[PDB]
């Protein structure tokens, strides 16, 4: 793999890390989405270590909501990565122009997200938090996780640690639970359930769970969102809770 | 300061990081301990934010049962820490002479430790785990805690964010109280808790938390150490229990 083995179009964002751009493969015309980016700006940020374990966990993912990584290349300074292109964009863009998401929509994204989550943690790989703008919209509407969020001693010391500092991280498999919370209720509400006007504000929501509902939500959307929304992450359902929670069954395409 | 400044005695251990001397200060004739660490191998390691992190902590630090920082000073390629000598070695060494220590012995040492970490908490500073040779006695055998274990965001993210992730390490500042019980316990039986023939077999003692005590260990000594080793961190008892635990009260000179 080689950059002349690809045409050039449109550029689909631009940062420190990296740029994307839109492609198609020269003897095959596949259209894709190449993402450059800069070893040394990775290196000097300490990221190019987490950046090769998201590859590699990325490289054995395929599921039609997650965006596909093809493969990878570099030369002498910079990482290319070969993506599928998601030509509706994103959710966030489609949150902006409709202002909010029906109960239909919202179930069929919150289902497409649980079901890619749940593909994941059967290969004990994890997701982080998720936002909006890195969820992209493939050519039939199905919604695509495209950030790469994923997760997978001293000599004389073992006989001294603790159980919380051997049995690894305990319950980070339960971020995205609180994650598929908060998009359930922004894509009912238009907004995100802890937004205020200040850091402070919003740490202080965030960290009390301190959110209400617009009287439009109904009941099973409430139902969903409260059960996910807990602060003891060990309480949140399991994915397999929220693909067969009521309000998903009922609404859910 | 300058090396210049100080005349060097015997080698007191040699690492990878760092080599430590005895050392008197030349105007003054003081004796105490230099270490020196070698910038480029603390780099290569990705560890000089975290030492820099432990000085500045370390040097705010004044208590009889915490080796004092008295300064520090670099040149070109090494870092030099002034510290306070211990004339009578390690906890590590004295167990291994005596095989075991008495009831007294025990106590006092727990109530050191715990005035040290009791003092730290006031500060907001917390500790890892200890291991006995870490442990270093003074002139009148207080012991002395000589590792410097000490402990003290993406744009658009915080509304995205569960509690876990904003309120910081939760209940790391009970790693110490898991490392109180395993240093009772081996004061008085001569061993660490969780000692097996192999990593698996401890990793499993560990995680169940199973240990036993040899016949002669008390009951006093056995309250205390089975509610220091508890699985759950927010279950153990606060230093303050520990200052006035009976056994302690009775035992400790
Ligand atoms: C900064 C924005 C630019 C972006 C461009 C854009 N992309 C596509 N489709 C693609 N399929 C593959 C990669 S981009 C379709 C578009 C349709 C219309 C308008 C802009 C479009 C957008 O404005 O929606 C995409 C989202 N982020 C970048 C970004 C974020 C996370 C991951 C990745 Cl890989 C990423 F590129
Ligand atoms: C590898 C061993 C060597 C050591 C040498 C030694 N030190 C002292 N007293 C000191 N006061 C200040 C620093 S050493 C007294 C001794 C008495 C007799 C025999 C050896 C002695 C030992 O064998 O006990 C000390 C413990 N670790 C090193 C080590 C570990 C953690 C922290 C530090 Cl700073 C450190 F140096």
């Amino acid at each position: 793999w080689a950059l002349e083995d690809f045409e050039i179009g449109r550029p689909l964002g631009k940062g420190k890390f990296g740029n994307v751009y839109l492609a198609r493969e020269k003897q095959s015309k596949f259209i894709l989405a190449l993402k450059v980016l800069f070893k040394a700006q990775l290196e000097k940020a300490g990221v190019e270590h987490q950046l090769r374990r998201e590859v590699e966990i990325q490289s054995h993912l395929r599921h039609p909501n997650i965006l596909r990584l093809y493969g990878y290349f570099h030369d002498a300074t910079r990482v290319y990565l070969i993506l599928e292109y998601a030509p509706l964009g994103t959710v966030y863009r489609e949150l902006q122009k409709l202002s909010k998401f029906d109960e239909q929509r919202t179930a069929t994204y919150i289902t497409e997200l649980a079901n890619a989550l749940s593909y994941c943690h059967s290969k004990r790989v994890i997701h982080r938090d998720i936002k909006p703008e890195n969820l992209l919209l493939g050519s039939a509407g199905e919604l695509k996780i495209a950030d790469f969020g994923w997760s997978v001693t001293l000599c004389g010391t073992l006989d001294y640690l603790p159980p919380e500092m051997i049995e690894g991280r305990m319950h980070d498999e339960k971020v995205d639970l609180w994650s598929l919370g908060v998009l359930c209720y922004e894509f009912l509400v238009g907004k995100p359930p802890f937004e205020a006007n200040t850091y402070q504000e919003t740490y202080k929501r965030i960290s009390r769970v301190e959110f209400t509902f617009p009287d439009f939500v109904t009941e099973g959307a409430r139902d969903l969102i409260s059960r996910l929304l807990k602060h003891n992450p060990s309480q949140r359902p399991m994915l397999r809770e929220v693909l067969e929670h009521p309000w998903i069954t009922a609404n859910s395409s």
